[PDB]
């Protein structure tokens, strides 16, 4: 039931593909498509694109792409706008499973007055809007591909994956996760956990729900699926429900998939870290043991992988 992919050849390289384009020389990629991905009370748009690369731009999961959105740098007259990256949301195959596109997941940033919820356009976020205003045939620049924390560890093909996730952080997840269940590919016959924590603000900010859910039904013994909807559910004590409350529900068990070699993932808002984090070390002090000392350890195996901003 896995979808064919092609080519085959993209399995062959040993190394990931690093700055094949930089910012002084582009690529100049196309766009294929844009959707919003979010219902009407998702408190931002956050879209689907779909970009063109030709197969000149090749990525492993878990890398970035950067974007430089036309115009001039605002605070460098003569010059080109600075690179914006985005976490790739699709496999290397893309997602018309021919190795010529691939996805970004884009949160518009726009602007409101915070006491006048007026928007303003000229303060929205140039390439993020930039992007998702884009239409079919428009032209992209890229960089990259960028990234290394994010690669997927595939020596361990039955290996346990905890991936948590906030908002459009859920991108280079979208990309493992079809590897894993969706594509066939012969070298990777993922037979683990994997364990998606997804963060949104409420039912309508959801992304690419349908396919985790998809997951589930069809792998029930090796996916897992956890959201937490902020603005729809609380936590313990009555605050917002957060990734690191839903960690804690599941923290004994978490504790010990790490123990056994388990890598855990970390990807959008910086702000949930110290949650996390701090939820985790009560786990452990619990146990008797320093979060310190085992957080190095984590580290040291490669097993801890954080890309926030
Ligand atoms: C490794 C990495 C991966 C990333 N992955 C993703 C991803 O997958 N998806 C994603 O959506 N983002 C991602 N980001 C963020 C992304 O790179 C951009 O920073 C983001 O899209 C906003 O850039 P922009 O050009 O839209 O906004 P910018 O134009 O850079 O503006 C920055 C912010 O300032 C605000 N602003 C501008 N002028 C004013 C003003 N005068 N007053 C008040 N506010 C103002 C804008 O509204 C915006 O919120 C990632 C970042 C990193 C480092
Ligand atoms: N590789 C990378 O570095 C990478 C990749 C993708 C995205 N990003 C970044 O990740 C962020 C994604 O944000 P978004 O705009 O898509 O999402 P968002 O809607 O701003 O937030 C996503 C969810 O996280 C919740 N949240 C807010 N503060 C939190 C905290 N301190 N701890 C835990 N959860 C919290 C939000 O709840 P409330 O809004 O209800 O508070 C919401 O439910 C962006 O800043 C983006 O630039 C980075
Ligand atoms: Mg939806």
């Amino acid at each position: 039931s896995k979808v064919s992919v092609a080519p085959l050849h993209l399995e062959s390289a040993k190394e990931p593909p690093l700055n094949t384009y930089k910012p002084k020389e582009p690529f100049t990629a196309t766009i294929v498509s844009v959707e919003s991905l979010v219902g009407p009370k998702a408190p931002g748009e956050t879209c689907h694109i779909v970009i063109d690369h030709g197969g000149n731009v090749p990525y492993w999961e878990g890398q970035s792409y950067g974007v430089i959105p036309p115009g001039e740098n605002p605070k460098k007259p003569g010059a080109p706008q600075n690179v914006r990256l985005y976490s790739i949301a699709s496999t290397r195959y893309g997602d018309n499973f021919d190795g010529r596109t691939g996805s970004l997941c884009v949160r518009r940033a726009v602007y409101y007055d915070p006491e006048t919820g007026k928007e303003d356009p000229s303060k929205n976020g140039v390439c993020s809007n930039f992007l998702c205003n884009s239409k079919p045939g428009d032209k992209i620049q890229l960089t990259g591909p960028s990234g290394k924390i994010m690669l997927l560890p595939e020596e361990d093909p039955n290996a346990t994956h905890i991936m948590i996730a906030t908002g459009t952080g859920v991108a280079p997840f979208r990309g493992y996760l079809r590897r894993m269940f969706m594509e066939d590919v012969p070298n990777y016959r993922f037979g683990g956990l994997a364990w998606l924590f997804l963060g949104v603000a409420n039912s309508d900010s959801l992304l690419y729900d349908e396919e985790f859910t998809s997951y589930l039904k069809q792998y029930p013994d090796n996916f897992r699926y956890d959201k937490a909807l902020s603005r729809e559910q609380k936590n313990r004590s009555g605050g917002k429900m957060y990734v690191q409350d839903k960690i804690e529900e599941y923290s004994d068990e978490i504790f010990k998939l790490l123990d056994g070699g388990a890598h855990i993932y970390f990807c959008g808002l910086k702000g949930m870290m110290p949650g996390i984090q701090d939820t985790l070390k009560k786990v452990a002090e619990r146990r008797g043991e320093s979060w310190d000392q085992k957080l190095a350890q984590l580290k040291k195996n490669k097993q801890w992988h954080v890309e926030v901003s």
